[PDB]
């Protein structure tokens, strides 16, 4: 009977996407920040722009000097094959704003944990054209390593970034 | 056999029904609202328009001057495919009335979250025409970013919401 | 064989059935009532009539002058489609009635929740004909919106009811 | 073959069997009892007498006066289609019998909850009379109402009983 | 094939035992047993011998004037009819033998709760004889009632036994 | 075909030695053992033989004067149709050997509970022959009754066993 | 048809081996180890020789004098039919090595329990030449018994070791 | 029928693989490391370099002087048959690098826990260079054993790695 065999055979192909939208529905990848502001100023939100995923707090609307920064991301709910993905930009004090890239991509084998800080004159709010300048540009590995550069304008910036896909970012910016 | 190939087969639609509506009934759509208050004056509530979901608490009857408001909304209980879209009122002791919208769709392939911020002349209760204003005028996306704007009436306007299905909506009202 | 395909779809039908109480089971409608008194006077209790569904709380006896009722009520156990429908009374040291109305209705896309308060004159029991008059006069919608009206006898009231199937009411009762 | 349907005629029957004592057994029937006690003087307790059902606690010895009778019934384990009725009875020390009497019965489309408070000259054992002649004579409805009467031999009650399959009564009985 | 429709008999069958064991193993049998010694002296524990059942602490050595014994009994673990009966003997300073009666039955459509004490000349350990005695000569009913009578050599007993088949039962001796 | 039913009949007797074997595994043997010293005298250790069964704890190394030794025995783990019966050996200061045997048997429907106590002149480890002078002399039922005797060398023993296959000993043993 | 015969003796014997692999996945077998150290100096850890399993705990670096060392054991994790085996060595300060030997087998119907304690000259790691000196030596039994004897070096010992497959093993080294 | 058996094997595969799958899934490898600094001066982090998995935990950015560092490391999520292996360097304050490898694979039957600690010339990052110059010279086994070595420059290492796939390492740097 062909109508018997294409119903064991739809009972079969729904167990099996069953499991894989279970499986797909379990994969994490999201993203805990840490900045410290040793700038000497207070900083400002503009925006976070995610490229991919979303959040589960709000950007925090100031961060005073010699305070820090708590902020997070995450993929999207469901069996979606997208990882967390994002820009952020705060405004600060000396009239500059502070861009800081993170990516915790979905498949980890064709991308990696990538990360990056820059400061863009003036006040500038964080768009798609920032996430593909700090991501394309000689953004940092997600590599478990401390690094440090001078950001420029008396600024400069140490961070680490976990190469996990539940990952940890620590940064401080220092003047 | 037709009857036992029509009995299989309508085993296998109820299965993948109840897995369906299983799933409709998990997805999450709400929003947690904080509003300060700082204009000089207590806000008496009118009510809250659902044009979807509902709601677990009362709108709270007063907002003194100084103080927060705290609201909150949801989609509806079940495997119904409708957001958490609301535009609620507040009768300020000015005279006139803070009418507050926001959208947390349910297919977000085709909506995203919206919110938006008014002041209407004198005693304006909040319905479908309050909403249409809101929504189809010129509303902030929920994008994770702060907006600022000038309400008038001596009144401006500072707030953010996210863009997660499970959305916080934050905003300050100044004078 | 008959007999076969008899078990498999009498199998078949005690499966959905099954699901469809459970379903019908998990359905939610209750209430929870809070009224202020500030009429200047003791309340004391009369009768709650259901018209639908019962509670797990007694009436309670007293409401003191500047004390609140807290009150409740829910849909009858199991896989049957009633709400909580009720009015209760309470009888007021002025010598006259309170009576309260409210519905939660189950099916949802013919009926709306609603309530209304009533004085009447003397000593007046809740029954079918209060919640009658209650509910097809000109009860107020549980639409989220607070509503203001003159009780007479020198007595106003304040009150809001929500448009959730766990429905919340606060009601003030003023002199 | 006969003998392959008859089993699995019976196996569908055994399941239908599980399922309907399951139900049967989760049926909740049950009474907490309150009885204020001012009539003057100290109540001993004489005996409960289970027309239906069962009692996880003993009959409170005594009452003293100003103090409170806390007691309760269920109905019996297990898938039995029974209710909590009883009638238990107080010698007061002032030589007469106090007889209480509830009934939360199992088929409601048959029956309701009702209940009775009366006075017996003497000392009165409760037994299936006692039952009968409060039941069978002018009980109170468990409605939701509070209710009053005057016992006689100087003393009163007044009390309430709940609609719900796990009932609360409330009784004071006052000189 | 008949070892077919053999295996398929046993298997429905081994369903049904494992349900029916399942379901015997369930049902609870059990006493809690407290009496209160005003007799003005020591008892000293003898022995407790169990017609049915057994018990998870040990009769308590002693009981001082004044203070309460507390024991229990239930019945044996696993899917056996058999409920929780026994007669123990305590040693009054008196120099006679306070026996106590309990039947907590197992099928409560033939049998139901049984009581009973007794004082014994002298130092009289419990046995088959002495629970043979209580049982089957005049005992109360664990009908929920109170029940007073004296026992002889100036003492005098109040007590009674619920008639669930998780039972409690309350004794005090006096003088 | 011989082989499906063959397979039929081998998934059948895999289900029923699964259940068998869980059932055996569920079954309990266990005892707790309390033992007063009042001799006079520390106590010290040698040993104790399990003849069935197992120990979670060590034999506590030393008895002080009235003091007491707490021990536990238990049958061993796994679907295996063994109690859990033991003999242990306390050297006392006075230069002999406290003896104390415990039986708790699997199979109650040809054994029962059983212990005994004994001293033995000078050092003397437990065995199988102290088990088996133990056993087989004239030892106690584990009857739930208090049991007395002279030990010899100026000690006496009381002490109780429940009957239970979780069981309870306490024994005092004095000068 | 050979091949659906194939698929079914093919399902069962997977459901077979699941079974078997977690019961074997089940069996515990773990040593707890306590070692007092009465010597009149410091212990310094040299090594843990494991002949079956592993730890989870680091072998501590030193045990001084008058302090106890707190050791463990385990088998290795999942279906694997082997112990907890064992020999340590502590570096004692009189400048001679402690071995301590045990073997808590998996299979207990060829092995038993087994302990040891010896002084080597000198500094001495553990290895398996030294779990062979104290294995096919005369070690003790883990049989629930204490015993002793004089390690010598003006030392002695007195431990004990359980019977169970979660073993407790109780030393005291003195001088 | 070819489609049906074909259908038959392939559920029977499905269920195969889902069930290895969880099994590799189930498999656990990290380690846990404490790292005394006594040298005499502060550590800077510079990088840890995961040869396999990966970290829940940024490497520590500072081990002051007589304080401890706490690092972990643990394998991939998911059924991949990859261990956790990792170097990791601290920059020392006397100006060198100290250099800590760390092994624990996924499969023990061909290889075996291992870790090396070395001071390197200069500033010197983790990279693949120093983990296979640590693990392919002479590293230690991780075999519960502590080892002492001159690492040079006037320091000495003291340090233990346990056997297990839930490794735990220590090691004292001193001066
Ligand atoms: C049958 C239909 C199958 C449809 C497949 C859908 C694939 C979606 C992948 C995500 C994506 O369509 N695009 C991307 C989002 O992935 P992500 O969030 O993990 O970030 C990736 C790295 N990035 C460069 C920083 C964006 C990503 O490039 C995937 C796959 C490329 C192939
Ligand atoms: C077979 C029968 C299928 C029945 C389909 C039911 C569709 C219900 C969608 C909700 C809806 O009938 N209407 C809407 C409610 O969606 P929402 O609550 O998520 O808000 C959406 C955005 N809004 C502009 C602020 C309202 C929505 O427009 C859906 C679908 C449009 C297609
Ligand atoms: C096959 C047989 C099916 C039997 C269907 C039983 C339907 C019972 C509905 C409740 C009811 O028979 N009658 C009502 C109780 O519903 P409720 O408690 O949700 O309140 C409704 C609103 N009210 C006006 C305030 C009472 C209601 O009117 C339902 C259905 C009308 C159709
Ligand atoms: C096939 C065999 C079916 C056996 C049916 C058993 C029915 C038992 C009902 C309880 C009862 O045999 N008799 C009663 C016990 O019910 P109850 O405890 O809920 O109290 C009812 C009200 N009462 C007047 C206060 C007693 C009752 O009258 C039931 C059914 C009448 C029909
Ligand atoms: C097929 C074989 C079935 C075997 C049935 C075994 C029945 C055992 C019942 C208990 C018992 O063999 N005998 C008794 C133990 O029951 P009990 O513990 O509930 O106490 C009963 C009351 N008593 C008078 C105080 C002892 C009882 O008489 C049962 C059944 C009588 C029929
Ligand atoms: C088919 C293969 C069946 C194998 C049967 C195994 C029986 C093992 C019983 C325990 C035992 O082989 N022997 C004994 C251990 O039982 P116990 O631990 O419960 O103690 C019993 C009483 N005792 C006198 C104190 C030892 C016991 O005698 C059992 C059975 C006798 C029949
Ligand atoms: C089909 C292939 C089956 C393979 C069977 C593998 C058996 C492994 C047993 C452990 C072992 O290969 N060898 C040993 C490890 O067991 P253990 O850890 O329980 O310690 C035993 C006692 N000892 C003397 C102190 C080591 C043991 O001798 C087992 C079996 C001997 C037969
Ligand atoms: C059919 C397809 C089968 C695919 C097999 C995948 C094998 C992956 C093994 C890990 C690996 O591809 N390579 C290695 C990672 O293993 P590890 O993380 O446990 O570390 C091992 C030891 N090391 C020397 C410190 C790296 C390892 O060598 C495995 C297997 C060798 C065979
Ligand atoms: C072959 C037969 C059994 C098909 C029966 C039609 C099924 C597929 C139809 C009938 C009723 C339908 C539902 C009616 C209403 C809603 C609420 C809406 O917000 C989301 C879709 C949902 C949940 C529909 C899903 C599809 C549905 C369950
Ligand atoms: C076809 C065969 C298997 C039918 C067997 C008859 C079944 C349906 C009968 C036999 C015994 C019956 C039970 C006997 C006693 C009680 C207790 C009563 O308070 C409620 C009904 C209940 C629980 C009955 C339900 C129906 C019942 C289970
Ligand atoms: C067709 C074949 C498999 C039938 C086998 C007979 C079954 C029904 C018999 C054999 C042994 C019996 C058990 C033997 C002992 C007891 C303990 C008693 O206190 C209650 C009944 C109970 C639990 C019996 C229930 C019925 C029983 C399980
Ligand atoms: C038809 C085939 C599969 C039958 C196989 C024989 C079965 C029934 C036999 C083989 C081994 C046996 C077990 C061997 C040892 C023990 C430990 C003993 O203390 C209780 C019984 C128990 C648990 C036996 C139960 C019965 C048993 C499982
Ligand atoms: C008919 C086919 C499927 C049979 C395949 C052979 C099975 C029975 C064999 C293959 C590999 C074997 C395992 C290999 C290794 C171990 C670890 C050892 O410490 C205990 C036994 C155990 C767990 C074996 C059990 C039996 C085993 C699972
Ligand atoms: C008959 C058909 C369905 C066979 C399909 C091939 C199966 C057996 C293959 C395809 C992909 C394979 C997996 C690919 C990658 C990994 C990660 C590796 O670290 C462990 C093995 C594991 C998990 C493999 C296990 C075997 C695997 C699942």
């Amino acid at each position: 009977a062909l109508a018997g065999t294409i119903i064991a055979g739809a009972s079969l192909t729904f167990q099996v996407l069953d499991k894989v939208l279970e499986e797909l529905g379990k994969v994490s990848r999201k993203i805990a920040v840490g900045i410290d502001n040793e700038s000497g100023g207070t900083w400002t939100a503009l925006n976070a722009y995610f490229r991919s995923g979303t959040t589960d707090v709000i950007l925090p609307e100031f961060v005073p000097n010699t305070k820090a920064l708590l902020y997070s991301g995450r993929k999207d709910t469901g069996p979606v094959a997208t990882g967390a993905v994002a820009a952020f930009a705060y405004y600060m004090s000396s009239g500059n704003t502070l861009g800081v890239m993170f990516s915790v991509p979905f498949d980890y084998n064709w991308y990696s944990n990538w990360w990056d800080v820059k400061i863009y004159s003036g006040k500038r709010r964080a768009d798609q054209g920032m996430y593909e300048d700090l991501y394309y540009g000689n953004p940092y590995r997600g590599d478990n390593g401390w690094h440090e550069k001078n950001l420029g304008y008396g600024l400069r910036m140490k961070g680490i970034m976990t190469s996990a896909g539940e990952a940890k970012m620590q940064i401080k910016i220092s003047r």
